[PDB]
């Protein structure tokens, strides 16, 4: 019952998506295809990056992470293969996923291929790395790979094989660790007892806004749920209400609601309402919090 | 071969849906994951029932259909399933779906798990059912809820659980059905001969607009097919035309069909062109019409 | 353990294909279904025919392509099935797909079925067939098809009959090729030395523009990559790059890249950054090359 | 102490008419000038003709109407200077516009001055004229005309002069008739004892919709008020009302009025809320009447 | 030098603002006419009322105030004239207009003419008048009014009669207070310490939000200038700022500026920048306001 | 017969305009008040500053130009008038503006009157001084003025004062040049023979997109009529054209134009065709041409 979660730029318009699956089903006939998501907003790695995190947990021990935007496709670029140390709990509390106390899952279970252009930088923060090889064995990557169509030839392909059982070792050299491009992730930074911070993701379709302010960064100002928050987006927009675990506390439907999201991050919504559509916020616009 | 069937309002632009079907596949491992669709309007309780309603004649027996928007996720609401009774003909019609004369299927053969929102009130009136549980029990939902995604954690891992053949009875207690929350159905009322009801949906992507007024209802208004009819939608926009079981009985492309769609409810269209976005004829207009 | 590759113009908003997806397990409980798209422009044979005909290079042999729009769903036309013949190399060289020297694929291995309404006109052009049948059995079509839904009944249904076993030649009598319809391919013209199309298409998420200009009609003007180009667009705009593999090799992000697609054809883009979206270029303007 | 009245296609959004004006005031320095509009779609005469054929009836004898859109400005064609035969009554009922009676008005009265490119048709048609003169001499306009402004050189600064006084036989030849430009009027063809027109505008900023079917053309069916109508938009929308003097006419707000317009046309409305808007109708649809 | 100001709901883009232009320097030759402005949403007599009362200080002694919207166009309502008691300080401190201490305007000296349905309400209320007289003289408007034409014939008209010295009380009947149709204003509201009001304008075209909080509701709940005041919007959005004189007190461009509008009504906006348009705020939510 | 040209940011939407008009009228009852045009870009000074560089030459002697945007309002802040020298020929070519050759003004002939903040920087660029003045004084501004509306009361008011003779010199203190705000003109830069400069404006309602580059440019870079030129515009879109004086030069309706607008600057425009509409040209865009 082998396994690859497909998390691409592609879209779902075409059949580039399909392409890579047929060829996925070829290596690999025993494979199971899920499909993480399709649209992220091409060539951005950082956006990238928060669609694959935080998937491990979830997912069957042995799973291959199939994860690419290629915006440096039919270059000499190579992808990056690698198996992450701690699948990692999360969520708000922190926790494994599923039943009961959920499911604990063995260290070095999981394997990512992806463009080694940083799309993997916060899976290895927060996963970190057992083995890490450069991707180049034209056994597992075509010997002609088609120029503008990488994410296919460089990353679903390799992975298929991955997923039938290719030694991992054998995809091409190590990569020592300054050879896996990393990008920065811009800090929380403290003004006063303020927390600031920035607007990471409008969170569709539901128009609730995701932060960067952890809960380690608020858990260690002190705050917890209970506490009246004030939230000031765009520099502008001023938001108050406590800190509470989910919508419906708010109250009335429409009311503001500010409460850790499913990923462990400082959120505002409404309940049972958009936030974030009707004033049109979006990701990257300020975002400042103080008890 | 357990089939889940799995209708949410997670939408594809993240790796909610993933998270799902990662665990999904974790509880059982054999399990077949079939998107119904992710794309319904947030909260709306009415519109995830269309979707939901009618899929029971068209699975292999034994499908789990895990149906799902949650707004009260969070709170001590805890969702429910219940084994269905009549699987239900269908169509313009009320015929068995498949090949030769449509494939029959046994009675109690389809579990519902979905939020005890109101989200199943047309299945249970459509289908009946034998048997009803909240479902409560920590070895088919989380012992730690993650407040903000009971889709997951009170619809998606349950499910996977049933697929798996966890008895149905032993996920929690046996609610009555006075327990089981109802949304009522506004009823097509009547001025004179007229019938006055809603745009019930426009048909995506085509932009075929579908009324509330069900086929029974025209049987009994004496109403059969070559009926001339006349159908005003928004209390302002008529349109003249005979019922017609299909677009191209219309005659040229572009033509007004008033038919019965796949679901056996009046419905008007062009032919092979698209009525309701040019006019901007959205869900939730009057729909009124004279013979 | 079979697949059925589908591809529709019913979108993922509502039950539809999910419905399609259910009566495929039901006939053929073994089967993979892998979701090509399902947006294509509703009742555009040109543009369903592009998201099909490059398919069959990337499935293992005995895939069966699902392939339907259905303006005439309800008339009294059937679909038609054809075991197609050269499995077809292609992309921008036209080589076999896969790692290694890919994936070389038999002869007669893939069948599609479709509306008999020239949706295969490309897919038998590029790859020729070795035998046709109008789909009329009511061993593998509805004694009642759905008025409104041939595309479920006259294409899903049938397909999930062949990918079990259900042999070809019994879905009913053979059919000459003239009642094989096909649409016109508007041709590239010649003037002087330069070359005169269209834009087939806009390379969604991205934002490429696509050409009908393929690499033969290049390769007879004697283009090949390092030509100092000239491309108009629109007739009003010259775009002036060399033909070049991919786009990194415009230089700078947002540089504009003249190159051959992963489907063959002559194209244009910007390095890194949308060129159609912002001048709002659209599928159907005119398309010139020279040197 | 005269008075031109001045329409054309120069927007209001920077100083072009305003330059217009600033000459109009310098060559006769005791003149009104009067905005008509000048938010005519551009380079279109048969609408910049609507703005304009309405005109004399409301003016005091020996206004001038200076109107203009020039394509062909910088090129070689001259305006034309027309003295109007009658003044025109109109509206619906065709009578003299003002308090009492009205201010009947004297032959031979008003002045036009405009592109000779067709934008006087309607003019023409529906005053006669008196006499016709190409304007050529450089006492009316510039010895070098600015190549794209024709509209202020050939159309303002002429009218100016007019106005001031400068006798319209001076301005240059007299033209003879087939010299002045028309262009083709669709006329109002019957069907049975219906009339097919179109749509010939949008009533701005209410909503109406304004047909060519004017009322000696129902006049000539039969047709006054109180007529049970059936009015077909679009081809595909009957509209069913009586005719009407005005919009309260129809009852309640919201509701259906077919009514004849300030300038004599059927037309059709909604009584206090607007048609054309919701369902984006459109200048150029089909408009057809029969009771 | 008698001036005539006119506000309607014309519009712009055609001609019908000409017409009794024409119509008024027909009826009254030595007259001047000034736009006030012609985009009032159509209808909407509260909106309307906001566009005229403000104005009588501005104007020389004598000037004639033409206001409509007409909705009830073709009945039996006839307009309204009246003689304003006092002409009214106004602004934000209340003062005459002008240079030096402003022009003080002696009593009486304004007429207004409107449809009588309720446009003049707040004008009324803050000029409060001397004589009203129903417009019905068919020496002042048409014995045969255009039915859908009335902003034309019975308020156009007739204020250039007004404007070339027709005797008042010669335009028809005394008109009782009773009769004069008077639209509701919802008063603010207090609730704790914070007044309780409305949006009632944006601001165009710079985007500034406007309410119906006066500084006489705010200078009795004993705010004034250097107070922080919290500003909620829209039941969701709160602002905090000091009350101050205008908007490069709030310091950097887009920073939040809290001050009393020159109709003098409590206003919030950005420096230099837009509030509402970038947020999407409009006309009618809701706002409160607490020092 | 005063002129007062007034150009505002004020907009058309509401009765601003109408304010400052009829304080011109009371303080100067002989004056003609001509709407230059009030929608520029809020507080865009380099905007506002094209629509009331090129008046002069089209206006009587002794005009005043109102011209204002006012974001600094309220502050201490006066305005700025002054008596301008040349009148200033203009155009594509360097002529003075009217019938025959053009009427000639002499010199010192035109009063400006202003914010103080830079809008005035290509007036007296263009038409250099004779004398300016802070305008300080309680006789042409009010004493307690609107902290809002200095349009109207440093801008407005003072106008109608000078327009009715009060002497310039006595408004207040004689500035120096120093005093007078500038914004510096972004200069056209120059690669190769190749220049460098911007989309300065989109020429409403036109689409004609204008350049930075001037006339005077273009000669000697040895670039004059009927010269083959490439022109760039984002530094995505080329077209090449020659160098004509005007749009029908182009050929066909829709052929590309490249020409010198009615204020002398390089030019591109489709004949009878929108350009920047359907590409969405906006101002700002580099702008660079080639021979
Ligand atoms: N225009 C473009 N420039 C650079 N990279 C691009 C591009 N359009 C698409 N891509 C990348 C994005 C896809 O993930 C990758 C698959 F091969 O190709
Ligand atoms: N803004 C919101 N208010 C209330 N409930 C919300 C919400 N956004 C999402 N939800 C609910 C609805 C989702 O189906 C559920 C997932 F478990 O979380
Ligand atoms: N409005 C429409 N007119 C003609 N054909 C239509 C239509 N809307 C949908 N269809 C076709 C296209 C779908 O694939 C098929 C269902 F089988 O029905
Ligand atoms: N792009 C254009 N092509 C042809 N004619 C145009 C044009 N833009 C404006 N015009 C015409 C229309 C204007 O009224 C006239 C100025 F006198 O110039
Ligand atoms: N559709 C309409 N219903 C009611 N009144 C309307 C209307 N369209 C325009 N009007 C009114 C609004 C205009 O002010 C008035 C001028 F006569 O006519
Ligand atoms: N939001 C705003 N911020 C700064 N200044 C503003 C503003 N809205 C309007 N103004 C200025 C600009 C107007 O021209 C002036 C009128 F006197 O008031
Ligand atoms: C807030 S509804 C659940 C889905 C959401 N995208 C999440 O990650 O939690
Ligand atoms: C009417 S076209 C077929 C698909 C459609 N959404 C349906 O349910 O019938
Ligand atoms: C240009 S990125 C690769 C996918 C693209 N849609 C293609 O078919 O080539
Ligand atoms: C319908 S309101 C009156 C003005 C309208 N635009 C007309 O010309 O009749
Ligand atoms: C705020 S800028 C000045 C114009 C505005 N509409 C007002 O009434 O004050
Ligand atoms: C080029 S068309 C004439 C009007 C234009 N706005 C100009 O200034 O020239």
């Amino acid at each position: 019952r082998p396994i690859i979660a497909f998390m691409s730029d592609l879209g779902t318009t075409d059949d580039s998506v399909a392409q890579c699956k047929g060829l996925m089903y070829s290596i690999c006939p025993d494979v199971t295809v899920v499909d993480v998501c399709h649209s992220m907003t091409p060539w951005d790695v950082e956006e990238g990056a928060r669609y694959i995190v935080d998937l491990p947990r979830f997912f069957p021990e042995g799973t291959v992470f199939a994860t690419t935007t290629y915006p440096a496709t039919g270059t000499t670029t190579r992808s990056v293969a690698v198996r992450i140390k701690q699948a990692a709990k999360g969520g708000a509390r922190g926790q494994w996923a599923g039943s009961g106390a959920g499911f604990e899952r063995a260290e070095g279970s999981y394997i990512y291929i992806a463009p080694n252009n940083g799309l993997l930088t916060t899976v290895l923060e927060e996963h970190g790395y057992l083995e890490a090889y450069e991707v180049t064995s034209p056994k597992v990557i075509p010997e002609q790979p088609e120029p503008t169509f990488y994410s296919r030839e460089m990353v679903a392909i390799p992975s298929a094989h991955l997923a039938a059982g290719f030694p991992l070792s054998e995809v091409g050299r190590p990569l020592e660790d300054h050879e896996i491009v990393r990008f920065n992730r811009p800090a929380v930074e403290q003004d006063g007892e303020a927390l600031v911070g920035v607007v990471s993701a409008i969170d569709h379709p539901f128009g609730n806004v995701w932060t960067n302010i952890h809960r380690t960064d608020l858990e260690k100002a002190g705050i917890g749920y209970g506490a009246r928050l004030r939230l000031t987006l765009d520099g502008v927009l001023p938001f108050e209400a406590p800190l509470t675990p989910t919508f419906a506390d708010a109250g009335e439907i429409g009311n503001i609601a500010i409460y850790l999201n499913s990923r462990g991050y400082l959120s505002i919504a409404r309940n049972a309402a958009s936030l974030a559509y009707p004033y049109h916020l979006k990701e990257g616009m300020s975002a400042r919090v103080e008890a």
